[PDB]
């Protein structure tokens, strides 16, 4: 029922009201990490950031934060049966599989920042509503095709 254009049109007007601007993050399996990387290089202090930070290293940081804070990520893997917390980290770190809510909350605590996800038909979600570092602003598309993320610049 052309839900792709319907979601894009609502997101377009949503950022117009929020004074935000969309990016063109390539919609492959690294969209979430690339959008977070772009938001880090845009809103974070460059003197306090790893300049050589790339996608697969953010893939390594999220997977290690889950491995050392496993109890904080167990509830995000049940409901059927439960996905093995360890096997989930080895497949997310070495492949190009789509990242989700687990990688957002993990990286939000890794960099001590809020990470906002803008969606159409939903209020803004803010992960780590409390990080002292500047908030990263992302946008999620459900119908633009599975989990595609993009970066949000100012104005």
């Amino acid at each position: 029922p052309d839900l792709k254009k319907m979601e894009q049109e609502s997101i377009d007007q949503l950022c117009e009201l929020k004074k935000l601007k969309q990016f063109d993050i390539q919609p492959d399996g690294h969209s979430l990490f690339a959008s977070i990387l772009d938001q880090l290089k845009l809103r974070h202090d460059p003197k306090k950031l790893d300049q050589d930070m790339d996608v697969m290293k953010l893939r390594w940081l999220s997977c290690n934060y889950v491995q050392e804070h496993r109890d904080d990520f167990i509830p995000y893997l049940f409901d059927m049966k439960m996905k093995d917390i360890d096997e989930y980290t080895k497949e997310m770190e070495h492949t190009a599989q789509w990242g989700g809510e687990i990688e957002i909350l993990a990286l939000s605590h890794v960099f001590d920042c809020p990470i906002s996800i803008l969606m159409s038909g939903r209020p803004i979600q803010v992960y780590n509503e409390c990080g002292k570092n500047p908030e990263l602003k992302l946008v999620y598309y459900k119908h633009s095709y599975g989990e595609h993320y993009n970066s949000l610049h100012d104005s």
